[PDB]
């Protein structure tokens, strides 16, 4: 019955310490990579990992945990953001009364562009989530996202 608890909230929180599990402290695409589990099968970072070593590239495919934060923080918006997808939620959600399937997600991500994989969603969207109906809303935008 209810849809919001403790225990989501803890994923996030333990992540944070799973990453880092690997040693005392490095962040790398194998620790990503390991959350594809929870993921199931996540393009986004099959398609990023060429990404990732690129810019990481700079002295190696890892990056240390002082520049973390900020590239987190920079590519990741503040919970702030809710109210700035507020207004998101008329053009983004048209139907307002229903939420947008992963399908319709895909048409919507082919017009920003290509850079990223077409499956990334299709398939993150499919274990990641609970429902396995792949569905986004104004609610859940905000828990999609959150940099702090
Ligand atoms: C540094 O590059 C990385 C960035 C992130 C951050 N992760 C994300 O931004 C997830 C992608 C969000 C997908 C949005 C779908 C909408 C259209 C419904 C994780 C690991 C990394 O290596
Ligand atoms: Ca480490
Ligand atoms: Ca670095
Ligand atoms: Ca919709
Ligand atoms: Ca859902």
């Amino acid at each position: 019955a209810d849809q919001l608890t403790e225990e989501q909230i803890a994923e996030f929180k333990e992540a944070f310490s799973l990453f880092d599990k690997d040693g005392d402290g490095t962040i790398t695409t194998k620790e990503l990579g390991t959350v594809m589990r929870s993921l199931g099968q996540n393009p986004t970072e099959a398609e990023l990992q060429d990404m990732i070593n690129e810019v990481d590239a700079d002295g190696n495919g890892t990056i240390d945990f002082p520049e973390f934060l900020t590239m987190m923080a920079r590519k990741m918006k503040d919970t702030d953001s809710e109210e700035e997808i507020r207004e998101a939620f008329r053009v983004f959600d048209k139907d307002g009364n229903g939420y947008i399937s992963a399908a319709e997600l895909r048409h919507v991500m082919t017009n920003l562009g290509e850079k990223l994989t077409d499956e990334e969603v299709d398939e993150m969207i499919r274990e990641a989530d609970i429902d396995g109906d792949g569905q986004v809303n104004y609610e859940e935008f905000v828990q999609m996202m959150t940099a702090k």
